[PDB]
């Protein structure tokens, strides 16, 4: 239905009476999806955003952005794991956060699950400097949903679960606690502290009485939307909030465009009216 | 019944606003100005927009205005006299006025029907304007600090929308001067050309501190803080707000937030060094 010189017009039921816009340049792909609406277009080249993706009508991904949530669920996971070598995408089609886990030089393998093939697909056409890591060896990627995938994994599997998901039942929590190993680093695409507080409340709560151990909340500057990470911890007195493993010590930290140490302990530090999330 | 904001550095993106009532709608001496109650339903309550940009509403104000009050006074040693330029709608001045230390605080905004349609509209904000620790000025913040006697601030606070060789100027040995510092997102170079314009008018230091805000269409917002005095580090709390009785009334600003404002993405890290 979108048109190129037309506008792609982003609303939300939690902020009714807000509408955010983009000006199309050329559509270059509208269809539904076996799971969802998929809107793939170039926008205004005056404009910094270059090709967006979104998802049933809400942007996932941008050219210019998207940088910022790959490097912080990649990078902010691992690096506080001792040394992970075999990870877990659940969601991530487009290739972004595999990109950043393949970045460790740790990694063994990792699987990614993502339930569209569709998505992988349109990320392969429309958006290669993200979905490249598609295609490496180190990789799995399959079609699939992730609830079924993590219910039939066995025990101790993964050092590290990334969510990095849009649905709705991402018991799921309770087997990413079992499909990790003792050390395991769970961390999740966690909602806004603005539009959802009581939501990142009830989910940190829920989290920790599944049995992890600490349930810390991150939060990302993007440059519009707020957007956050849960990063939770298997093991009892680990402290993801201080790197583990600094990024810094790691040949790859200059390719970073978002994520460094001070980054990444400066990210769990909340407005005050949010901090009780993380004492 | 939409307000539309859109931006020349951002084209091709725009943001809005379902209004509920028009409150008012005027060109003033100096810019449009533009007061609106938003959708009841969301979250935003009475928005005031300058020349289409939008400036306050009761929804978010705390954050800005907490950044630059407390960001800036908790840096100095003992703030007792504090220079606002701008702020009409007293957001920053019932901020700055907190802080027990305050004798006095002059506000020198250019637009006084700004300071009336806030005294109007946005109460919990403007309340501060009648404050008898408070002068408020209807006036030009240029032609003011020109007039202003050496060595008589110890904070400056630039909260608007050569000067600052008149503000060094104006400023006391301790002095820390603070401005509404744009986005790091493509608004770089300015953020760049301006911190270099702030030290080599002769201020020791320019650290950039970010604010989450819940929308800015136009990137980010941050605040420059600058240092008089050479040696000062302004990215760690002076005067931990936690020490002082009003630390609990803040919904925003903390010691940790203080510090963590300050780290910036890597690739707007060289703005702080
Ligand atoms: C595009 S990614 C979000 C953008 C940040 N890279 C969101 C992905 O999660 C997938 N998703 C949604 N539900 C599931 C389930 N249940 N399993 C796997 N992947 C899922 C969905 O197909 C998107 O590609
Ligand atoms: C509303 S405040 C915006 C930030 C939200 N507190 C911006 C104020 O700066 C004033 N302004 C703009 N230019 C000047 C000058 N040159 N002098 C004083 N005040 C100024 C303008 O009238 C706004 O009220
Ligand atoms: C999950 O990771 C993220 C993080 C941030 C976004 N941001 C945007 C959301 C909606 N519309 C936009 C429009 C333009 C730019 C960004 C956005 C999306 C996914
Ligand atoms: C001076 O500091 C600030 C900080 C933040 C804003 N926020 C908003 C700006 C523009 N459009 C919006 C649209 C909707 C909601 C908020 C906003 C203004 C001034």
């Amino acid at each position: 239905e979108l048109i190129s010189g037309g506008w792609f017009r982003e609303e939300n039921d939690q902020w009714p009476g807000q509408a955010m816009s983009l000006r199309v340049e050329k559509v270059l792909y509208d269809a539904p999806t076996k799971f969802q609406h998929l809107t793939i277009f170039e926008s205004d080249p005056k404009g910094p955003w270059g090709t967006v993706m979104a998802l049933d009508g809400c942007i996932q991904v941008t050219d210019y952005d998207e940088f910022v949530y790959h490097e912080v669920l990649g990078h902010t996971s691992l690096c506080s794991h001792p040394k992970p070598e075999r990870v877990l995408i659940i969601g991530g089609g487009d290739g972004g956060v595999l990109r950043e886990v393949l970045r460790h030089g740790t990694v063994e393998h990792c699987d990614l699950v993502d339930i569209d093939g569709e998505v992988m697909e349109q990320s392969k056409q429309h958006f290669p400097q993200i979905s490249r890591s598609l295609a490496d060896p180190r990789a799995t990627v399959r079609v699939g949903d992730g609830l079924a995938f993590v219910r039939q994994t066995p025990d101790n599997t993964y050092d590290v679960v990334i969510i990095d998901t849009t649905a709705s039942k991402l018991a799921f929590y309770k087997d990413v606690l079992r499909i990790l190993k003792p050390d395991g680093i769970c961390c999740n695409q966690g909602e806004s502290i603005w539009l959802d507080l009581e939501l990142i409340e009830k989910m940190s709560r829920f989290i920790r009485e599944t049995g992890f151990a600490s349930v810390q909340y991150a939060l990302m500057h993007v440059p519009t939307y707020s957007i956050g990470t849960l990063v939770c911890s298997k093991k009892a007195g680990v402290d993801v909030t201080k790197p583990l493993r600094p990024v810094e010590d790691m040949p790859f930290a200059k390719d970073l465009k978002y994520y460094d140490s001070e980054m990444h302990k400066a990210s769990f530090a909340l407005p005050r009216f949010a901090r009780h999330i993380n004492n």
